[PDB]
């Protein structure tokens, strides 16, 4: 409960990393504020770190600069949450620290005085950010699924992490589980990667055996005592409909993906102890929406089981938002909209991981604005950390993390999509909700507006120009706030409208 800044760190990208070791990390002061003022909440690719001011509220406002105003009565999504992923890469990475500063990695996280992270994605199985290749039940041709099992990358790694990260939060933190592959003996090309789907149809033995290892590995965890908050239906399941796939995939069509919900994995997971677990369907670059919703969705058996739509930001410029969330929205407003994965640093021309990257930042906090403003419920980072290299990757499929860690060097960095994250993770809880916020005028300005539960207020400011924009906000219940949105900044406005 100390305020501990930024130790700054160039290795001459446009913005520092902020180093963090066993016995220092970065913090914050302990809660908190008096009516009547607001807080801000400021990061700069100049190198301020989430830091903290106040000012006042006034009954009044003169001016032709930019206003923005709040439209409290305008009311939209609730907020499900945000947080990032548990993969066999990120455990190794945050368990070759030294205990402390392990501690201190999973407090910036999951922390009320780290960022308050409440979502954790947690891979079935080996992805390419594993070091090994396995499923759950490797055995062939064990349609009973008796061989069924959690290897060590599960029992001593990744659960025994999730506890701890439970231990530290105060919000409630909910699990995502995603599948990569099956098991290759339910595959038609018996390969983890590749071109290839579940062999046969929708509704038979290894459709069947596919549904019940969903089941095999919620009874698995919940024998650890962790339960799952939702299930999506296959990672990228267009993945494995691409010749030479470079690892762990599963191909559906959505016609594909409909009838195995509707048939399989809706009714096997409906008729377990684990029938309050979400389904989320889809878990695919944005581009395939609205389409991919209305061929689920306008199937009625499939429908009653699909909670939700989680996409993957990895195409989003092919993929205008309005045509793609927008409409779907439109379409399907009682069917929520979740980002579930993103990561920089993944195209085959990018550097894996540029230590201290201020765009990289600004590419989280305009995404998670862009989303929001688009009805979506919460937004995950992929790898929680992973090393200088982007890694590891059995498949050397190197990204970029906002942690990484240096084993030589008991250290690990927090890098700027860190804090970015930070300015919606930290200040909008589970249950808030997106309010309307309109502009005066043009402006090259990103910015959202929500509604904390308790009716407090939320608005996120990010400035991807090189320009100083002087702004006001309006609130119509409290009044004014005068304020300036840096050049390459990224601000969070608090206040109380009680
Ligand atoms: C873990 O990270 C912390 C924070 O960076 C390290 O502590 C810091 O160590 C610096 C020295 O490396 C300290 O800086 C300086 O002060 C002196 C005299 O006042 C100046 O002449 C000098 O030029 C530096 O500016 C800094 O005060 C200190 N910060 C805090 C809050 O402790 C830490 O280093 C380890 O502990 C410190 C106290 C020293 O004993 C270091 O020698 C020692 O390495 C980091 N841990 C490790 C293992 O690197
Ligand atoms: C073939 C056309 C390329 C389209 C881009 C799709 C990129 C997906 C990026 N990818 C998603 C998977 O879910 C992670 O396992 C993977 O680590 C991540 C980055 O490669």
């Amino acid at each position: 409960e100390f305020a501990r800044p930024c130790i700054p760190k160039s290795f001459g990208y446009s913005s520092v990393v902020c180093v963090c070791n066993a016995t220092y990390c970065d913090s914050f002061d302990p809660p908190t504020p008096a009516l009547g003022t607001f807080s801000r909440y400021e990061s700069t690719r100049s190198g301020r770190r989430m830091e903290l001011s106040m000012g006042p509220i006034q009954a009044n406002h003169t001016g032709t600069g930019l206003l923005l105003t709040l439209q409290p009565e305008q009311k939209f999504q609730k907020v499900k949450g945000f947080g990032g992923a548990m993969t066999d890469a990120a455990a190794l990475n945050i368990l070759a620290l030294s205990p402390p500063a392990q501690n201190l990695l999973l407090k910036s996280y999951f922390s009320e005085e780290g960022i308050g992270y409440n979502i954790i994605r947690v891979p079935m199985a080996s992805c390419d950010f594993s070091i090994r290749t396995y499923t759950y039940a490797d055995t062939p041709d064990d349609f009973q699924l008796h061989n069924f099992s959690l290897p060590e990358e599960d029992t001593k790694l990744k659960i025994p992490l999730i506890h701890r990260a439970l231990q530290l939060a105060q919000r409630p933190v909910s699990l995502l589980a995603s599948p990569w592959t099956s098991p290759t003996w339910l595959k038609t090309n018996g390969a983890v990667n590749g071109k290839g789907s579940l062999k046969g149809q929708p509704g038979d033995i290894y459709h069947q055996t596919w549904a019940r290892y969903f089941v095999k590995f919620l009874d698995a965890y919940a024998e650890h005592k962790l339960q799952f908050w939702a299930v999506t239906a296959e990672n990228e399941p267009s993945a494995g409909l691409l010749s030479g796939y470079p690892f762990q995939c599963l191909g559906f069509t959505p016609e594909h993906q409909r009838d195995f919900i509707a048939r399989d994995l809706g009714p096997t997971l409906a008729n377990s102890t684990h029938h309050n677990v979400r389904l989320l369907m889809l878990d695919d670059q944005r581009l395939l929406l609205p389409h991919w919703a209305k061929v689920v969705l306008t199937d009625p058996e499939a429908a009653k089981y699909v909670h939700g739509i989680a996409v993957h930001w990895y195409l989003d410029f092919l993929a205008p938002a309005k045509a793609t969330l927008g409409e779907t929205h439109r379409l399907f407003p009682n069917t929520m909209l979740f980002a579930s994965e993103a990561c920089v640093g993944s195209k085959f021309w990018e550097q894996s991981v540029r230590l201290g990257s201020w765009d990289r930042g600004m590419q989280y906090s305009h995404s998670i604005i862009t989303n929001l403003l688009y009805h979506v419920v919460g937004w995950t980072d992929w790898n929680l950390a992973l090393n200088p290299e982007g890694g590891p990757n059995w498949v050397r499929n190197f990204v970029d993390s906002p942690i990484i860690v240096d084993i030589t060097k008991d250290t690990f960095y927090k890098q700027p999509m860190f804090y970015h994250l930070g300015h919606f993770s930290k200040f909008i809880p589970e249950g808030s909700q997106r309010v309307g916020l309109v502009a005066s005028q043009k402006n090259d300005l990103d910015a959202v507006a929500l509604m904390h539960p308790d009716g407090s207020a939320v608005v996120v400011v990010l400035n991807r120009s090189s320009k100083d924009v002087p702004l006001t906000i309006k609130d119509p219940a409290v009044g004014f706030l005068e304020t300036i949105s840096p050049g390459y900044s990224i601000h969070t406005y608090l206040w109380h409208r009680q």
